[PDB]
């Protein structure tokens, strides 16, 4: 194929003829992206090239686990891969990689901004998401920073999710308190928590835990949920923290009814089983797929479970040219997949 050169962000993007009209939309996680035409197909994509990609072990590292889980990932809550492509015309001049999906033109804050959501076009957000999720942990991959500028939505307000799994000032209003406060134990749910509070402000237009840091953020949360058992500081290594914790005026849990007011029952209801603090009480994304709140949506035969995934690499430590030719691989043997991959049920 021929490639030609635009500069776009202030630097060179070399691409396939095929891909037309580039235009900048947006940084990615360790990239930046432009939507572009496919002349191929007809259909609008979107290109991250990766920055940086083999400058250490740790960017070659993670430009491998990023292609590795693309490759995987086959779902239509899920960012997966259209094509992936470099420049390189072999292994020795091979430094640059670019990832392609389907073209997502809005984030989920772009949902809720200027728009007053219906209860039932929330259920269909938090639906698609909790979809995903199942997904995504069906395969033991945990996306542990979930948040409105990590969904990807298009203009019919399908969603998709996209920086899972990926060892600058980022929100943490959105995150797990196991993850914000580095407590000792953690597990999938980790990602329920954060559907809570997007749900909740899908519901009320206001962020449910805007805290100015992390202290001030913990206050918040303890406020809604209660203050915790002894048990729950089993989890937190810090005495300070522990100390700290122990020592507030004691709160009790407040009922969500009040806090949610005018909100479907059934929705304060999942609230409840997703914004509880210990992690091994909270519901699990394919029990909150069953919930009552989404009986007009779910469908167990379109609710599937990822194929095994082996992240065996991770535990181990290469050299950045043995990281290098790894992604190389992964690069030459992509499959594109058909166009069309759906059946009518
Ligand atoms: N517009 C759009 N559409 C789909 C995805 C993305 C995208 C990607 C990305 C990932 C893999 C890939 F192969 C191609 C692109 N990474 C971050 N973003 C974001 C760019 C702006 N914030 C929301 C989406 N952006
Ligand atoms: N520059 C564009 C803007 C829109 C998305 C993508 C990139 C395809 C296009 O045809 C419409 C051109
Ligand atoms: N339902 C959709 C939403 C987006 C625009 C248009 C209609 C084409 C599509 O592929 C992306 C599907
Ligand atoms: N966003 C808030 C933060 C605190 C807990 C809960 C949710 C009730 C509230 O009044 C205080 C607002
Ligand atoms: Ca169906
Ligand atoms: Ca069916
Ligand atoms: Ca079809
Ligand atoms: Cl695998
Ligand atoms: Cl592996």
């Amino acid at each position: 194929p021929t490639f030609y050169r635009q500069e776009l962000n202030k630097t060179i993007w070399e691409v396939p003829e095929r891909y037309q009209n580039l235009s900048p939309v947006g940084s990615g996680a360790y990239g930046s992206v432009c939507a572009a035409f496919d002349t191929k197909t007809g259909h609008r994509v979107a290109v991250k090239k990766l920055s940086r990609p083999f400058q250490s072990i740790i960017h070659a590292k993670r430009t491998y686990r990023e292609l590795r889980l693309l490759k995987h990932m086959k779902h239509e809550n899920v960012i997966g891969l259209l094509d992936v492509f470099t420049p390189a015309r072999s292994l020795e001049e091979f430094n640059d990689v670019y990832l392609v999906t389907h073209l997502m033109g809005a984030d989920l804050n772009n949902i809720v901004k200027c728009q007053k959501l219906t209860d039932d076009h929330v259920q269909f957000l938090i639906y698609q998401i909790l979809r995903g999720l199942k997904y995504i942990h069906s395969a033991d991959i945990i996306h542990r920073d979930l948040k409105p500028s990590n969904l990807a939505v298009n203009e019919d307000s399908e969603l998709k999710i996209l920086d899972f799994g990926l060892r600058y000032v980022a929100t943490r209003w959105y995150r797990a308190p196991e993850i914000m406060l580095n407590w000792m134990h953690y597990n999938q749910t980790v990602d329920i928590w954060s559907v809570g509070c997007i749900m909740a402000e899908l519901l009320t237009g206001r962020t449910l835990f805007p805290g100015t840091d992390h202290i001030d953020q913990l206050k918040l949360i303890l406020r809604l949920v209660g203050t915790p058992g002894a048990e729950l500081l089993k989890k937190i290594s810090s005495e300070s923290a522990r100390n700290y914790i122990q020592s507030l005026a004691q709160m009790p849990k407040m009922n969500f009814a009040n806090v949610f007011i005018g909100a479907n029952p059934l929705a304060v209801d999942l609230l409840e089983k997703m914004l509880v603090l210990d992690s091994d009480k909270r519901i699990t994304a394919a029990q909150a797929l069953a919930h009552a709140y989404f009986a007009q949506y779910h469908d167990p035969d379109d609710e599937p479970v990822a194929d095994p995934y082996d992240q065996s690499f991770e535990s181990r430590d290469l050299l950045i040219d043995e990281w290098k030719s790894l992604t190389y691989d992964e690069v030459i043997s992509f499959v594109p997949p058909p166009l069309d991959q759906e059946e009518m049920e």
